[PDB]
């Protein structure tokens, strides 16, 4: 009865999330959704229990009293003695991706351009670019600037979905859920990867662990981080190991929320859990790993060490820091007391 109901959203993180249940000993049980909106609706509800989110879905979730409960910790070693779990977490960095074979493109030539988002509403698919890019082209109208794009979640006849490919049978075009080929971080660099975009808004851990080998997936297997450029705010190009002098912003961290009520359960089955199945848990790599998914960030982030506590007990606007919050407010301007269900 001590148990928590997950919200997986899309069927891939459907079916690991009944992998990870079978596993728990139903511990963990899964409740599913279309989209990561409808799976913060059941959780209001009160019929699903918690799920971890961007950045971006964290200010949804907020304002309509949802709580960030532990965040997602990567592999970085300075910080080197605390244990990830207690260690704080450093955010990612947003960046603007290239082909390094597209000369002459930088932040200053992006107009009219093809361009691979995330997902609308995530922080570096699109509040972080779009916020930057409304505030210096003066003008809302962000579904404008680009000729096409695929941003997941967006409307599928506008030109924002006009290069989404759909699942394996066309079928879900611009559905922000793992069906939609070219969705989240890796979706979006594969759009880039395979020239359907000319930019990628990824953060600078996507173009490291999707080249040079790393992958083994398809579209991935030949790619080299040489042919890349990150885009930084200047209007200069750089590779891709320059990321932290070149980046759009650093985003807070991928965390999970539950309702205000719920949330010391779920914090406790969650370190149970990761002790079970985390980086170096109890039964992975044997029985199952919660932060792996071959490369698909299905449920949590690959690249996710464990899932550390936070801290001075963050609200969520103190967890996503002020100068995040203030630009989602600016940005969404364009569509503070609200929630939005
Ligand atoms: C797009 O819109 C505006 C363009 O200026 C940006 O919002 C502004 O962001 C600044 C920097 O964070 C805010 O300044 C802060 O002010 C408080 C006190 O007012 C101060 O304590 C902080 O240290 C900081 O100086 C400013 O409030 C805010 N402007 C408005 C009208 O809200 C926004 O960041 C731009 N978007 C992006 C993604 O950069
Ligand atoms: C307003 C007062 C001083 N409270 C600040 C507060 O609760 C801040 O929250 C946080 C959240 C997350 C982080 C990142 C980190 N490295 O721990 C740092 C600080
Ligand atoms: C389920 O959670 C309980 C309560 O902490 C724990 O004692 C038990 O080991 C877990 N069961 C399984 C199968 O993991
Ligand atoms: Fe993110
Ligand atoms: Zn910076
Ligand atoms: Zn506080």
């Amino acid at each position: 009865y001590t148990r928590v109901v997950w919200c997986a959203v899309g069927p891939e993180e459907q079916k690991k999330c009944q992998q990870w249940s079978q596993q728990s000993g139903q511990n963990v049980t899964c409740a599913t959704a279309s989209t990561t909106d409808d799976c913060i609706v059941l959780v209001l509800k009160g019929e699903a229990d918690a799920l971890n989110l961007d950045g971006g879905y964290i200010y949804t979730a907020g304002k309509c009293g949802l709580v960030p409960v532990l965040a997602e910790n990567r592999k970085s070693s300075k910080h080197s003695s605390l244990d990830c779990v207690l260690r704080p977490t450093e955010g990612y960095l947003a960046v603007a991706v290239v082909k390094k074979a597209n000369e002459g493109l930088t932040w200053n030539s992006l107009k009219d351009k093809k361009s691979c988002h995330t997902a609308v509403d995530r922080t570096a698919g699109w509040n972080i670019p779009m916020g930057l890019i409304v505030n210096q082209t003066g003008s809302c109208a962000f579904d404008e600037f680009f000729s096409q794009s695929c941003a997941p979640g967006a409307d599928p006849k506008s030109r924002l979905c006009a290069l989404c490919a759909g699942d394996d049978q066309g079928l879900d075009k611009c559905v922000p859920n793992s069906k939609e080929k070219y969705y989240g971080y890796t979706g979006a660099f594969r759009c880039l990867a395979e020239d359907v975009g000319d930019v990628a808004f990824v953060k600078n851990d996507t173009v490291w662990e999707n080249t040079n080998g790393e992958s083994t997936a398809d579209w991935a297997k030949n790619l080299k981080r040489e042919d890349f450029r990150l885009l930084c705010l200047d209007g200069t190009r750089k590779p891709v190991t320059e990321a932290q002098s070149c980046h759009l912003a650093v985003a807070p961290n991928h965390a999970v929320v539950s309702r205000s009520d719920r949330a010391a359960h779920v914090e406790q089955v969650l370190l149970h859990q990761q002790a079970l199945f985390g980086k170096n848990g109890k039964n992975c790599p044997d029985k199952f790993c919660l932060f792996k998914s071959e490369t698909k960030n299905l449920l949590f982030n690959d690249n996710t060490e464990c899932l550390a506590k936070l801290g001075g007990r963050p609200t969520y606007e103190e967890y996503l820091g002020t100068e995040y919050v203030t630009a989602i407010a600016n940005l969404k301007k364009c569509s503070l007391e609200a929630c939005a269900f």
